[PDB]
Order: structure tokens, then C-alpha cells, then sequence
């Protein structure tokens, strides 16, 4: 009971009948698709983000190697964009997939699947 959850598929949350005031929201893709990259060598990519919310949004991403990005945290303002760098070096050859869990100041969470098929090309 206390500890032990069977497991349920994630469901896109939805706002109630009405919701006003002040809220922060960013623009993030469903997942990061990394084309055929080198296994040993490290891979990187740029992810643009434009503050869509109404007030200052504060997101804090957390990840670990081989998945690592920066700035792990930042503050975007409504009516502006930014660029986030994501570093990922698949030390092992094969298919690597993960998930970027973002943390908001208000108390929200995000899910962004990761990818980066590595090959022994070298």
C-alpha cells in the first residue's frame, strides 16, 4: 500500500474550467532526436526556447552523464528567446534513450525523451 505503485501511463494534464492570475510556461519539444552520431566522440545540439507564459518563468533541468546539458537552469522573460546546449556522449555503442525532467519554481514538471543512436563507425 504505502509503498508500491503498479504503474499508469502519463496523461497530459489539463487546466480547470477557468484559471487566471500569473503563470509561467515555456516551449519545449516532445523529445530530442540525435541523428547518427559517433559512440566515442561526444555529441551536442542547440535548443531554442521562447517564453510563452505571462510572467518570468524559472525552469531547472536535472540530468547526468552520459546525458548532460547547460545551463542546467535559467530564467527567460516573456517576449524573448534563448539557446540551450545539450551535451551527450554515448560511451557505449547502441541506442540510448532518456528523459529530461524539468523543475519549475511554481511546482511543475516536464518530460522530454532523449535519443542518440551511437555507432562503432570509429
Amino acid at each position: 500500500g504505502s509503498s508500491g505503485s503498479s504503474g499508469t501511463e502519463r496523461e497530459k494534464f489539463i487546466v480547470p474550467i477557468k484559471a487566471r492570475g500569473a503563470r509561467a510556461i515555456l516551449d519545449f519539444p516532445d523529445k530530442l532526436n540525435f541523428s547518427t552520431c559517433p559512440v566515442k566522440y561526444s555529441t551536442q545540439k542547440i535548443l531554442l526556447v521562447r517564453n510563452i507564459g505571462n510572467k518570468n518563468a524559472v525552469f531547472h533541468i536535472k540530468t547526468c552523464r552520459p546525458f548532460s546539458i547547460e545551463p542546467a537552469i535559467g530564467t527567460l522573460n516573456v517576449g524573448e528567446s534563448m539557446q540551450l546546449e545539450v551535451e551527450f556522449e554515448p560511451q557505449s555503442v547502441g541506442d540510448h534513450s532518456g528523459r529530461l525532467i524539468v523543475c519549475y519554481d511554481t511546482g511543475e514538471k516536464v518530460f522530454v525523451s532523449l535519443y542518440g543512436a551511437a555507432i562503432d563507425m570509429n
